[PDB]
């Protein structure tokens, strides 16, 4: 399948070079996989989700995404126009408030919720969790992310936007999950992206167009935008049978575009998520 005039990040995921505009991908499109977006919620009614999104848990007064961030991230995972895995099932877990903030106890509870809830959902091709969030180092947050991964979920987490070593941020610093840095359309490390030995992969994160609340769209930037490209890629590859929740991060690193990015500090991977789609 081919999507012409796609958002640059989707085109980048399916190319060995920057500057292309078509997103090439297998038509299976993540069908049969499930991605939990642990964030501010998901506006499931957005036409771009096509009935494939639903809220399954909220830690706040409402399940509504009153911010937009979670809807944007969910759109990069799996919306029709803006998503990597255009036929996946999306599940929203609202651990962040409508200002985009959340206590670590709540974020932890949301991870534990997913580890359990997935046993009640039909996800034959596997389960992914996308965590476009984090703050300072916390062993408890890292342990929660490690538990979620160990339970059989492909966990993708943002590296953080501090232009610093991700070792000091959580859940970014948990080694066992897939820690995602951000790049721009010219294959530079995004200005704000964290780096360091704990990063597993980079994905598109600067100027990413996706869904927003009120049935709208907008472009924003962050390691929060890179993360769902990797989560969606994992779901897509799991549907194709190429990898599993336990092995997807490693598989994505194995098959990434290597050495393409600039301003990568020595000791940080120079690996950019790539679907290796061959029509
Ligand atoms: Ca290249
Ligand atoms: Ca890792």
């Amino acid at each position: 399948a081919a999507q012409t005039n796609a958002p640059w990040g989707l085109a980048r995921i399916s190319s060995t070079s920057p500057g292309t505009s078509t997103y090439y991908y297998d038509e299976s499109a993540g069908q049969g996989s499930c991605v939990y977006v642990i964030d501010t919620g998901i506006e499931a009614s957005h036409p771009e989700f096509e009935g494939r999104a639903q809220m399954v848990k909220t830690y706040y007064y409402s399940s509504r995404d009153g911010n937009g961030h979670g809807t944007h991230c969910a759109g990069t995972v799996g919306s029709r126009t803006y998503g990597v895995a255009k036929k996946t099932q999306l599940f929203g877990v609202k651990v962040l408030d409508d200002n985009g903030s959340g206590q670590y106890s709540t974020i932890i509870a949301g991870m534990d919720f997913v580890a359990s809830d997935k046993n009640n959902r039909n996800c034959p091709k596997g389960v992914v969790a996308s965590l476009s969030l984090g703050g300072g180092y916390s062993s408890s947050v890292n342990s929660a992310a490690a538990r979620l991964q160990s339970s059989g979920v492909m966990v993708a987490v943002a590296a953080g936007n501090n232009n610093a070593d991700a070792r000091n941020y959580s859940p970014a610093s948990e080694p066992s999950v897939c820690t995602v840095g951000a790049s721009d359309r010219y294959d530079r490390r995004s200005s704000f992206s964290n780096y360091g030995s704990v990063l597993d992969i980079f994905g598109p994160g600067t100027d990413i167009l996706s869904t927003w609340i009120g049935g709208s769209t907008r472009s924003i930037s962050g390691t929060s935008m890179a993360t769902p490209h990797v989560a969606g890629l994992a779901a897509y590859l799991m549907t194709l049978g190429k990898t599993t929740a336990a092995s997807a991060c490693r598989y994505i690193a194995d098959t990434a575009n290597k050495g393409d990015l600039s301003n990568i500090p020595f000791g940080t991977v120079n690996l950019l998520a790539y679907n290796n789609y061959q029509a």
